[PDB]
């Protein structure tokens, strides 16, 4: 519990997995939990939960969401329990948390209609329990946004080419984008978690590319985290 | 962990509240863990430390309905959430109650043992849940009673037996709407999970101390005074052998 604790956050496609993975290098003492979404495209060969979901959403939205909250507490979780244990000044980075997926991902899909008023319900008793339990210990110390507009996005979808995701319109990722906007720039969204609140956020701009700006980014950071 | 616990199973109106709530009476020892089925006939998570005091606690959807009137849909949405309540509930009892006793037991309405391999596998046997649903489910479930470990350990099981056409019955008797539909081949299907983890035990789970958990097997069938006389002098005696 020595191990700071940073997410990653920004939309779908901003350049997390990209700039974390550059980061993870700056030190022999920091290390980085990726979303496991390895994992939910063939769930064990299994099924497409992910593919699944996008296609009928109103179906398989709570299915997902569930399965997907469980498979990062359940990384971030065996990743505070080795590897770094241990050293100078250890520190970790996730990309995302459990705090996106329910007050982004999930919220937003019950605005959307496609989680109805029950599941929407089961899943935050489902979501508290959980975080009143094992999120006693995945407890944030800071977030570092990567902002990144609607139509940035939209493309680097394309860049990516994840056959279950050029079918994601922009009206989808203009909403997601309004959810971070509200959490964590303006902070307009005060949960039911106490301790977020004052929690440090340093936001980085990542629309342009990676060409003359990006290199600087990372400072931004090595500077920012040992400010505490 | 110097408690015991003992869980009781046993197919739907064979008659496990009715009897083991009567039987906790008995020792101040004992105490018992009922089964949330309100909180399913009614879903509601946690209210706001303000919005509770200008707002109630309202009715909000009744779950145990969806699961059986359209299962093919509702059947991971009722077993994901039917054991998270048990968990959570049996949880709070096992560090929350019998401080002061000298020998306690806690009493189960079910394990988590049986929602998996009874309800959930019968479910998933009657394609109601797909082998995702499936996969995901017991991904989640085996999670969690590792993450638990030996906590909830049971230390005996007490199987309540009573026949499909006699539970049947019984639940024309308690009844709750959403099952006044139940048809009888439902509670068989039920009825041989039961017999198989409990009779025969020729069930293979995935937690290894069940096959050697002493099970004390009743019969509930017959009306219950004539019975409880020998239920209970069975159930003392099993319960000093552990
Ligand atoms: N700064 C950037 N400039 C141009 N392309 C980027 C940048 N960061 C990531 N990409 C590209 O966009 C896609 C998404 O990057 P990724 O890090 O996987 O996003 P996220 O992890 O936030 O979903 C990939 O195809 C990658 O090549
Ligand atoms: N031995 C018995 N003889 C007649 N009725 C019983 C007996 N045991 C339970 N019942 C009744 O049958 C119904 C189902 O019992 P209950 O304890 O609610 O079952 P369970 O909790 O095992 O589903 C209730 O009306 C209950 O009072
Ligand atoms: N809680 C989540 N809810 C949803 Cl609907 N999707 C998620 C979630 N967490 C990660 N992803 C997925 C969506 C993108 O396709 C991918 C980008 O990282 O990750
Ligand atoms: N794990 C469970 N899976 C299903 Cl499909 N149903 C259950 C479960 N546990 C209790 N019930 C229901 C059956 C009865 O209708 C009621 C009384 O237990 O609760």
């Amino acid at each position: 519990t020595r191990i700071k604790k940073i997410s990653i956050e920004g939309n779908i496609a901003a350049g997390k997995s990209t700039f974390v993975n550059i980061l993870k290098q700056l030190s022999e003492d920091w290390e980085v939990v990726p979303e496991p979404v390895a994992r939910w495209s063939n769930v064990q060969n299994g099924g497409n939960v992910l593919q699944m979901m996008y296609e009928k959403p109103e179906r398989w939205s709570f299915t997902f969401q569930t399965y997907a909250c469980l498979s990062r507490i359940r990384a971030q979780l065996a990743s505070l329990n080795g590897k770094l244990k241990d050293a100078e000044k250890p520190v970790l980075f996730f990309e995302r948390s459990v705090y996106s997926d329910r007050y982004i991902f999930a919220s937003n899909l019950y605005e959307s209609e496609s989680m109805n008023e029950t599941e929407w319900t089961i899943y935050q008793d489902w979501h508290d329990w959980m975080n009143n339990q094992f999120g006693q210990s995945l407890e944030l110390d800071g977030i570092i946004y990567l902002q990144a507009t609607p139509e940035t996005c939209l493309h680097r979808i394309y860049l990516r080419g994840r056959n279950e995701e050029q079918g994601i319109p922009l009206e989808y990722l203009e909403k997601l984008h309004y959810k971070h906007e509200s959490w964590l720039l303006h902070r307009t969204l005060k949960t039911n978690f106490d301790y977020l609140q004052e929690v440090p956020i340093l936001t980085l701009d990542v629309n342009e590319d990676f060409k003359d700006k990006y290199a600087s980014l990372v400072e931004k950071v090595k500077e920012f985290l040992s400010t505490l």
